[PDB]
């Protein structure tokens, strides 16, 4: 199910300790309306893929994360394989969100 | 120059009291790169078209005016003649933010 970082050292050991597996990561803010929308759907996809790793970092409490990650638009999920990126898009879109998970697995 | 906005009151005020003239808001988080690379430039406009109002709304201060604008990319500039959203767009594009004025003043 989803972790919720709240350090960039917390999100550094996160990666470090996924290993070989997919790590997707919801960058949101809580005000944000597409945000609030993708929630629920999020959390099932992490109840339903035991084999990734799902990791929500709220962009207002990791300020220095979401600027090192260089964010601008939220939702933005990005996806790591062994500590480097391997996707990214912006916008609450529940099918390339699957499709893509899908793809990098 | 610009103007900060701290509450949703001082937005619809501003808006108020604008009369027939373009209004502008960027819409920046200070986290945010690109934000704080078009600063600058957003307030050397601000002292070029003394005839267009020039607004800044913090969307961690007023969340509440963000959601209600629907905001979920920064910069995000938004552009409002007699109350009324005649234009919207997002990214430090400075070629595009000043044609976007010509356009609408």
């Amino acid at each position: 199910m989803v972790k919720q970082i709240e350090s960039k050292t917390a999100f550094q050991e996160a990666l470090d300790a996924a290993g070989d597996k997919l790590v997707v990561v919801d960058f949101s803010a809580t005000w944000c309306g597409p945000c609030k929308m993708i929630k629920p759907f999020f959390h099932s996809l992490s109840e339903k893929y035991s084999n990734v790793i799902f990791l929500e970092v709220d962009v207002d409490d990791c300020q220095d994360v979401a600027s090192e990650c260089e964010v601008k638009s939220m939702p933005t999920f990005q996806f790591f394989k062994k500590g480097q990126k391997v996707g990214e898009f912006s916008g609450a879109n529940k099918e390339k969100l699957e499709a893509t998970i899908n793809e990098l697995v």
